[PDB]
């Protein structure tokens, strides 16, 4: 058949180095046969194909110049303007190497955080100042051992990998491959999946890597690697080791405002097709966060946008009686539809006995009104909603502190002879470790005691103590970004904590109004309209 | 076939005993006809890799020398001269035993101790001592008795255990291999792997270790092992038995900084890529560990470490502006981020109602900050903190001791009827189980019920009797190595381990200043000193 011939002659004349080149004998030799009544080859010849397209001995080097990767990196879809230092840094790593020469010897970079942010923007920003050519390849889809290495050409059931088709499409021998969701992989075939991911992050062991389908050695020593993280608490231990985590959370209203201006929207109207026919402002912005996606990132504003200018197009494709289509928080429902969500969500009849407290979830941050139901009974406590026993221990040390002020709030003679609880918790199982809402729910037990109505809009986070104490907590900036986005303004926090907020982004102090306590009784006493 | 005679080589000049070289024969009569044209080809292929490539009758030269062990346990280590005098004993035991002699009843070291507090780096300079090659192998996160040995050899796809290929890596017999974590070995499938590992871990046994894999009994008698397990509790009977513990608590503080000057300090500055142009002050050492680390030992140290160098990457990249730059301790939050931690203690403000504690918790020492409340009410106590009932016990203990002694601590005559007391222990439960914080819980309960404050800056451990007398508590270096890692250097300890003052190395008792005590009136006179 002419397919050997032309794969010979393919093979022929690439410059190949010498272990490789005995691959391409191995693999033409099996080719010899028929190519038509057994299919088991053709997947051998396409995965040659995609062998035969790897780059050998031509390369894109990096720019020497760190500030001017900064440069470049300026437009990494907006970044957040605190998140960028530690890429630069790890970048001005890799101006100092070790040996002075082109190797990793240390941990990459990682993306960690909700999948909505642009984490596939700032690797292409990486790869224009550092000249590689970017490719990306979605490990969430691979749950074996056999999309990164392959089955050798003995059986059926020989699907090229993806680490080759990384290599196809590429014209650097040291690309930059980025790997999404990477805390999805289980034990399915040939143990654990993520033994062969530490192995290949290995800066020197990258090159000795021999896939199921591989018999030779393939040079990956410079190749660049990047990942990106979801969830922190699922990816595997052999993954959370050699890794630098770098906290990139959502957007604040400005951020998402910026990347509307200088990446999102611009991007969104050339996927839609014409250009210069329609217009989005500041302030349709800002009332799309505010009212339709309460969502960390920009995927969902990105497909909103979409949407949007989608229908722009369609109307100048109808008619063009404007030179520009224009959203001022007043046309939005012809350009969007509906509301579904409810701005200023604190606004919801604030009843007696319930509070509001942040709960940010890796996917996006939420909002706990809990209810405390203090029916007059003879000592009781109902925990509903699938709460960690942290939580009841929390729940158990706010009962006691508010015990121990006897008339102070006004309280009855006694209740823990008198009053049964029923806490209700919107998701008890929350997904940040330890108390996140222990003065929420306490500020909601005490409201349920002293009976008097609660303030609204003011989130919180962290926990109490039995002698009237709140201790610092971590992740404060994406519980901030989480009130920041869910229409909160007014966020409670402890003192220690303020001595970290000296490494945050500015727009989100503007944002949000932070009014620091030292005991439950300050925050006990900021929430009820009257002090007792 | 060319393969097939590279695989006849393999088999060749590799001397295998005759055992083994009859399976070699038995698996040369598969590889009579091509790759596809059976699946057996492959298997057959993969197992000679696994057998003709593992080495055999080969051995690096090993040391038997005992005082130049010494100088390797001196010159790649601080010193720690309580485990390497201990690891001197284990070698000079292998020393005069091992060579003719079936005398091999010796238990296998295990090296107990928090994460990253030089075990692997011991079990390097050990490997180094008698000039053996070093294979960390991590067993944490096995759970499959098939993990640890191999599969049927019936058929292509499934690989050896984690000893195969790990003895694969090396060229000789006779390598040191530290199996890593072995506390965390859970049960997720059929039976324990406790005994499969056990089978390994007896020179009795795994002199003719077998593993589904491999059809012939491997000799592992020659091979040194060495155990880390960051937990003892949890060890499995089994594998307790044959067993040597080394304990390794975590460093001091002094002892934290002449290891960062001597080792850690230029091994992160090479790391970098910097070579003698920074220079960093003793005092800015300090402040890295007492306010950016609580970790046992240098892992964070390392992180620190790597983050001072990676800055200075940064601020001698851009220009060399100085020779050899000094930092101090006004400029580490330029280099670093806030300081996360407190410089002492002593700053605590003795806080009405709460006692500071000392436990060894497995993952590396830590205080128990246990609280209590006084709610007048008709007389129960409540531990909070799901630990075991001995600390409820304990409470009680305390409270009779009270009891008894109610004119030394001004309460009325009768407090039983009238105060529920709620200790909230702060983690889920304590490793150092009985009442190890006896008298902490005594001066907890005096404080709480007294109303008087409690100085937080002194670090106790020991039980207490129900007429009232401290009793001895095991593992009381442990205790103090706790304290001073909380940077706390008064410590109260009980007079009956008097005798457990001087069995410990003056590398410990540097700042910490032991008030001992023999009964509960005077760890109490400590402490309840104001009267507001
Ligand atoms: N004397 C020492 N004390 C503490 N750490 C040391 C010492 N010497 C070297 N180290 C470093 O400490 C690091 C941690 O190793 P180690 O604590 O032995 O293993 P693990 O981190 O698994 O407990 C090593 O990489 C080593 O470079």
């Amino acid at each position: 058949l002419s397919d050997l011939e032309a794969l010979r002659k393919k093979i022929e004349e690439v410059g190949m180095p010498e272990a490789v080149k005995t691959k391409a004998l191995k693999e033409l030799d099996r080719l010899e046969r028929m190519q038509q009544g057994s299919p088991e080859a053709t997947v051998a010849r396409t995965y040659l194909d995609w062998l035969t397209e790897v780059p050998w001995s031509k390369a894109d080097p990096e720019v020497l110049d760190i500030n001017h990767t900064r440069q470049v990196l300026d437009e990494d879809h907006y970044g957040l303007k605190d998140v960028k230092e530690r890429i630069l840094e790890y970048l001005a790593v890799r101006q100092l190497t070790q040996g002075l020469d082109v190797r990793n010897k240390a941990p990459i970079l990682v993306l960690v955080g909700p999948p909505g942010v642009g984490k596939t923007s700032l690797g292409r920003s990486i790869a224009r100042s550092m000249n590689r050519k970017f490719h990306r390849i979605s490990l969430g889809g691979v749950r074996d051992e056999a999309e990164i290495r392959g089955h050798r050409r003995t059986y059926i059931g020989a699907m090229p990998g993806k680490l080759i088709h990384a290599m196809k499409q590429v014209g650097v021998i040291n690309p930059v491959i980025l790997l999404d969701e990477i805390d999805k992989m289980s034990s399915d075939w040939r143990g654990d999946p993520a033994s062969a991911m530490l192995e290949v992050l290995d800066p020197e062991q990258n090159n000795t890597f021999t896939d199921h389908y591989l018999d030779v050695p393939y040079d990956l020593s410079k190749v660049f690697f990047i990942t990106t993280a979801n969830t922190l608490q699922t990816i595997p231990r052999p993954l959370l080791d050699r890794m630098e985590v770098i906290e990139i959370p959502g957007y604040t209203n400005m951020e998402k405002q910026a990347i509307a201006r200088q990446y999102l929207w611009p991007k969104q109207v050339r996927e839609s097709g014409m250009e210069g026919r329609i217009e989005v402002t500041d302030a349709a912005i800002l009332r799309v966060i505010s009212e339709y996606t309460r969502e960390a990132g920009v995927r969902g504003l990105e497909r909103e946008l979409g949407k949007i200018a989608r229908k722009g197009a369609k109307f100048w494709l109808e008619g063009a009686w404007e030179g520009l289509r224009t959203i001022d928080a007043s046309d939005i429902p012809t350009y969007l539809g509906i509301p579904r969500y409810r701005p200023d969500k604190a606004e919801t009849e604030p009843q007696v006995g319930t509070a509001q407290g942040l709960a940010w979830t890796p996917v996006g941050g939420t909002l706990l009104t809990i209810e405390v139901a203090a029916v007059p009974g003879s000592g009781k406590l109902s925990l509903t909603g699938q709460l960690g026993e942290v939580m009841k221990e929390s729940a158990q040390a706010a009962l006691t502190y508010l015990r121990a002020h006897t008339q102070d709030y006004g309280l009855p003679e006694d209740f823990y002879n008198k009053v049964d609880l029923h806490v209700h918790v919107p998701d008890g199982a929350t997904p940040k470790d330890g108390p996140s809402a222990g003065i929420t729910m306490a500020t909601a037990i005490a409201s349920a005691l002293s009976r008097r109505p609660a303030r609204m809009d003011i989130a919180m986070t962290g926990e109490v103590s039995l002698r009237g104490k709140v201790m610092p907590i971590g992740g404060v900036k994406e519980k901030l970004l989480a009130a920041h986005q869910a229409g909160i303004h007014k966020i409670v926090l402890p003192k220690d904590n303020e001595a970290q907020l000296e490494e945050l982004p500015k727009e989100v102090l503007e944002g949000l109004e932070i009014k620091l306590v030292e005991d439950v009784g300050e925050v006990l006493e900021y929430l009820l309209l009257p002090e007792p």
